[PDB]
């Protein structure tokens, strides 16, 4: 894309596709979510329902806050609590056809924003890195 | 583009941090309570030694058979922290910091004496970029 086209593009053209996005499900326990976060190295990831609709975000700091006990880390709670009981549900959302400038504005306060289609099926994520890489390339010109 | 990193950075007195010698249980508590996913590690002379984050700490105790949470207070931050990190000076042009936050959520700023001065964050960059293109 040329500079005069970039600001005319859509969020979907620059999102990380869902098949490359690490995620978990509302009904998984915190142990599984902590495993996925730790093994993928991401600090927060999408939470989907069984029909692939976005319901929230789950991150390592959220999980640790739920098991940090008075005197010890209550690791047994990882198997006893589900991610939907701990996940953040007030998250921003983008549509695949949203103008890219909307996404540029939404990553000011968010490291990534989830993207969905007309039927609320999860389509991928719109990340700061992709924005910064692209804007750098074009500013430099 | 005529601006400097020091003009837009988050000043050090606003920055959450831990110190060399603190253990990982303390660092993990600070990360969890402040909500930040990675923060600087300083020494008593306020010099920057590295960055510590929640993912690093988890990976240091996540075993094949169990998560060894009970070892957190036996490991120091310097045994786990990331040390191969970019650095900026307060007088660096903003476009230099812009390039460094492509691969880093934040980049530490220090003076010519190696004293920590603040952090240059993606949010500050994105705020300014949004202003320039929206004009
Ligand atoms: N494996 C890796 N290789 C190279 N660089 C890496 C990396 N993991 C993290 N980074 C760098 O660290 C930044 C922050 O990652 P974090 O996990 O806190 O925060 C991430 C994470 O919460 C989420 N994310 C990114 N890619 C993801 C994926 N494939 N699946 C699930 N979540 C993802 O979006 C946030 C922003 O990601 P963004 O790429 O803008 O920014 C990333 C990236 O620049
Ligand atoms: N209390 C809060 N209030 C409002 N928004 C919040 C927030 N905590 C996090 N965020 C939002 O989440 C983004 C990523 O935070 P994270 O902790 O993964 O990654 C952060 C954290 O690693 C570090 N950081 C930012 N501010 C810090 C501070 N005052 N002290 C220590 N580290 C800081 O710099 C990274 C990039 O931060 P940036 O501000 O660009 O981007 C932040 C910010 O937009
Ligand atoms: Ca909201
Ligand atoms: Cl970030």
């Amino acid at each position: 894309l040329q500079s005069d086209q970039l600001l005319e593009a859509t969020v979907g053209q620059f999102m990380i596709e869902a098949d490359k996005v690490a995620h978990v499900q509302v009904g998984n326990n915190l142990e599984h979510a902590l495993l996925v976060l730790t093994k993928t190295g991401y600090t927060a990831i999408p939470v989907l329902d069984p029909s692939y609709r976005l319901h929230g975000l789950i991150g390592t700091n959220m999980i640790m806050n739920s098991i940090f006990g008075l005197e010890r880390i209550e690791f047994e709670k990882l198997d006893q609590i589900t991610v939907e009981e701990v996940m953040l549900t007030d998250i921003p959302r983008l549509h695949i056809n949203d103008p890219i400038m909307k996404g540029f504005g939404m990553v000011i306060n968010n490291g990534f924003v989830c993207v969905e289609n007309d039927e609320q099926v999860f389509e991928g994520i719109f990340t700061r890195r992709v924005v910064l890489k692209e804007l750098n390339k074009h500013i430099r010109s």
